[PDB]
């Protein structure tokens, strides 16, 4: 609903550090990794799987088991410079063209 933000500046930087985002989640029941989820800038809300990137502010719910966290981060999120800095374009664009190859 609020729009994503593509500055190099996070949008929440109390959650910029790995162990803060950690702390988030608690125990964690999901299908989806927590560590694998902080890995990819994402911090736990507290209502079921949502979580909310860190830097783009972007939300993401609903974790299937065959979801992952930089995929998901990469499709619903592509103009974060979190997502940038870390997988590169290269991936980016392999993300991009997997799920919009995926449609068929
Ligand atoms: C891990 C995947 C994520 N999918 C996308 C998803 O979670 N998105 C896409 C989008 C950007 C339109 C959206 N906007 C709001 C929410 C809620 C929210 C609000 C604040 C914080 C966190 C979550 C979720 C969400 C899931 C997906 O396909 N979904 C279908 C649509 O409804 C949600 C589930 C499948 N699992
Ligand atoms: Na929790
Ligand atoms: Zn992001």
């Amino acid at each position: 609903m609020n729009f994503p933000n593509s500055t190099n500046l996070p949008r929440n930087p109390s959650m910029a550090d790995y162990e803060a985002r950690i702390f988030t989640f608690g125990t964690w029941i999901y299908s989806v990794n927590k560590e694998q989820l902080a890995r990819a800038g994402f911090y736990a809300l507290g209502e079921g799987d949502k979580v909310k990137c860190f830097h783009c502010g972007g939300g993401l719910t609903d974790w299937k088991p065959s979801e992952d966290p930089w995929e998901q981060h990469a499709k619903w999120y592509p103009g974060c410079k979190y997502l940038l800095e870390q997988k590169g374009q290269e991936y980016i664009n392999n993300i991009h063209l997997t799920h919009s190859l995926e449609e068929c």
